[PDB]
Formats: C-alpha cells, structure tokens, sequence
C-alpha cells in the first residue's frame, strides 16, 4: 500500500484543519489515551461530536490516516516555516492535495478574491505539479437553504473556469460537496445532498493515479566515468536515471551531440542484455570517440537527447552566505554527476519563505536564508533537465569554498 504525502490547502477559515481532523479521526492512528480520554470527554458533556472537538484540539497542540488503496502523510501547507525550502531541498514534497473551499456566502468570495488564499493556493497548486486536485466544497450545510445544489455548482464552475483561465488542467481535478465536522462525502455519503451522485472524498482519494516510473520515462544515463579497455573500446560507467538501455541500442551523448550503439551492459561484472532505472553499469558503445565523453555528459536515446541548458530557471534556497550574493556570482554547481561552474544570470524574484509567491521583484541581491527564482548561464555546455520531468536531473547543489551554499530545483530551460 502505497505512501502518499497530502497537503490540504485553501483560505483561512475555510474548513482547513477541520477536514484534516475528520479524516485523522475516521482514518487515522490516534492514540488509545486520547482516544479514550476523547470519548470520556464526549460522555462527560453527553455529546458526540464533543469527541471530535477534543481530538481537534489535541491534533491542533500536537497526522497520517489510511484509505482503502492508500497510506497518507498530511504535510506542511503553505504559510509555514521552511515551506518552500522543505520542498526545493526535497525535505518534503506533496504527492497529492485537497483545495477546500467554503461554500458559505462571502467567505467563497473572500477566497478567490484577488487576495485570497484559493486563488493563491490553486496557482500554487499549479507551479507544484498537482494536476489532480481534489476541491472540496465545504460548509454545504451553511448555503442558503442548507445543502443547495446551485451553490455548489456555481462554485464548480467558476473554480474551473478559472483553474483553466491559469493552464491548470481540469481534466483530472475533482469536486465533492462536503461538510467537514460530521465527515458528510468525506468518508461516508451524505443523505443531505441527494442531488450529488458522485464519489466521496476519500473516495476520490483512491482514484488518485500514481505518477510515472522513471522506467517509463525516456532514458537518461548521467556518465560517471569513461574507460578505453584495451581490446574492448570506449565503456563510459553511469546509472540508469530513466527509461531502459538494450544491447544493440542507438544512443546519444550529450553535450557533444554523438551518436553511438551499444555493444554491451555489465552491472557487477555480469553483461546483461538491458539496463532499467537504478542500474550501475558499464556499457560499451561503438562509434562515439571517447574524446566526445566526460563524466557529467548524459545518455538518452537519439529521438530524446538530454537537454543541454543555454540558460536554466530555479527555485533556490541559499542556505549558507558570508554576505550577500549578486548577479555574476558563479559557483559551481553539482548536478546529477556533473560540476559545472554557472554564473548567477539574474535574480527574478526573492520568494515568500512561507508561501512560494513572490515577495521582491529583481532583488539585488540575495542572502543567506533567501528563497528566490534564479537564472543560471552554464560555463561550458550543461545537461539539466527540469525537476519536474527528470528529478534526478533536476536538483542541484551550488557549492563554494567546500559549502553549499544554496540547493535548486530547476524551473525552466532554455535549449
Ligand atoms: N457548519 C460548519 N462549520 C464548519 C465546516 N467546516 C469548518 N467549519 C467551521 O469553520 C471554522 C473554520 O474551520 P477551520 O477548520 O478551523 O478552518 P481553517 O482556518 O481552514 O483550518 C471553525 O469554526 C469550524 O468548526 C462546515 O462544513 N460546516
């Protein structure tokens, strides 16, 4: 069963923390002592849902539950310490997230208003690859009259009109009426809403699709080394990243552009006739002069060459600065096996630590603790890929006087 980690977002006070309980309550591992004290607490009151408010305060002093085809890991939403930092260093990444929204009047409005969180919160869903979100409209039981299907497909419709209106697919999002506190197509049917034939929450939880293997993916082969064994020939070492290598196999090596066949696959001193993602092998390739092949170049196959950057875009975050950083600034950065020295083309935009948005236009420079969007020219050619499609090519260290001084996710390449 596989482990997810999901972020619920969307405007304050929407319902937010309330979901999230529900879901640790009803699918959750909350200990037997709160439990039970819950419970006592409810029975002390002579009311139910008065377990459910203790649970609430505790989780809110103190967060993963199971679903039928799923384990998930609530994380950190924006507007937290590190929030954006978590995620360019890979500390915490967002598999899967719920957008709550209020369904109550105004407080819909105020979210997706030019200042509101659903409106931030979607895009940022956007810039964080989170094509399948689920949009749960809640407070259904606050519409006037309670539970009006218009209210809720008049939200429906203008969140989607406007997740379009901003790229963000649509195709696979889902909506669900819902009302948090009671877990009404949260995780169970609501027989107030009969005008919903459509799945729960969690429901859509476990339609939720895996993203692709790197198997899947085209094949990408950082070279590590490169040998001339005397009667062999060229054998360059790496590890598969993505896609497979066969034996007999036309491949391309990047950035020098030449293509070659490989002859022969060895992981452990033993040939194989394919490589798949994760291998360590040794491959010997006729055709390329070795010349053309240093550590730090990458292989794919000739219809997908490794991207080779021009320019590339990152999100960063410097994590260690004596003093401040500028444009020119060239460090060298390590990247999948390669050590390239690239100069700092231009500093976008300084980022809200808290949230991801943008907080200064072309700072003039960065320092230590700053989260921004930044331009990097490669010194010599440079293969880069962008994170969200090749990962293991996609982050990256900035390194100097033996300290990193910052870690990336690439954003953008310009070929
Ligand atoms: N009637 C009603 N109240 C709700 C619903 N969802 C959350 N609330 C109430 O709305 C307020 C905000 O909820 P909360 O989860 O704390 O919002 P967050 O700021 O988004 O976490 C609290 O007073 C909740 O009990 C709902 O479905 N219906």
């Amino acid at each position: 069963k596989p482990h997810l980690n999901l972020i619920v977002i969307g405007h304050v006070d929407h319902g937010k923390s309330t979901l999230v309980g529900r879901l640790l309550m009803d699918r959750g591992f909350i200990d037997e002592k709160t439990v039970k004290e819950a419970e006592e607490a409810a029975k002390k009151l002579g009311k139910e849902s008065e377990k459910f408010a203790f649970l609430l305060d505790r989780l809110k002093e103190e967060m993963r539950f199971e679903t039928k085809k799923y384990f998930f890991t609530i994380i950190d939403a924006p507007g937290h310490r590190d929030f954006v930092k978590n995620m360019i260093t890979g500390a915490s990444q967002a598999d899967a997230a719920i957008l709550v929204v209020s369904a109550k009047k105004g407080e819909y409005e105020a979210g997706m208003s030019v200042e509101g969180q659903t409106r931030e919160h979607i895009i940022l869903a956007k810039t964080m690859g989170l094509d399948q979100l689920i949009v749960a409209v809640n407070k259904m039981d606050l519409t006037e009259p309670p539970y009006d299907e218009k209210r809720y497909k008049e939200i429906v419709d203008q969140v989607s009109k406007f997740m379009r209106s901003y790229g963000f697919n649509t195709n696979k999002v889902r909506f669900v009426p819902v009302v948090a506190p009671s877990g009404d197509n949260i995780t169970h049917k609501s027989e107030n809403m009969k005008w919903y034939n459509g799945p729960t929450l969690e429901e859509y939880l476990d339609q939720l699709e895996l993203p692709p293997k790197p198997v899947d993916k085209p094949l990408r082969i950082p070279i590590q080394d490169v040998y001339s064994i005397s009667g062999v020939g060229t054998v360059p070492v790496g590890r598969v990243e993505s896609g497979v290598l066969k034996v007999g196999d036309k491949i391309v090596f990047m950035p020098a552009g030449k293509v070659g066949e490989v002859r022969s696959i060895e992981t452990h001193h033993t040939k194989m006739d394919k490589a798949e993602p994760g291998d360590n092998i040794g491959f010997n390739v006729r055709g390329v002069e070795k010349k053309d092949i240093k550590r730090g170049d990458v292989v794919g196959h000739p219809n997908n060459p490794p991207t080779v950057a021009d320019e590339f875009t990152a999100r960063i975050i410097v994590v260690w600065h004596p003093t401040a950083l500028a444009n020119g600034y060239t460090p060298v950065l390590h990247v999948h096996t390669a050590s390239v020295a690239c100069r700092v083309s231009e500093l976008v935009s300084k980022l809200d630590p808290r949230t991801g948005q943008e907080a200064e236009k072309n700072p003039q420079f960065l320092k230590q603790g700053d989260v921004a969007i930044v331009k990097f020219k490669p010194i010599k050619p440079l293969c880069v890929e962008k994170y969200n499609e090749f990962p293991p090519l996609g982050r990256f260290a900035m390194r100097d006087m033996g300290k990193t001084v910052g870690v990336g996710i690439i954003v953008d390449v310009k070929p």
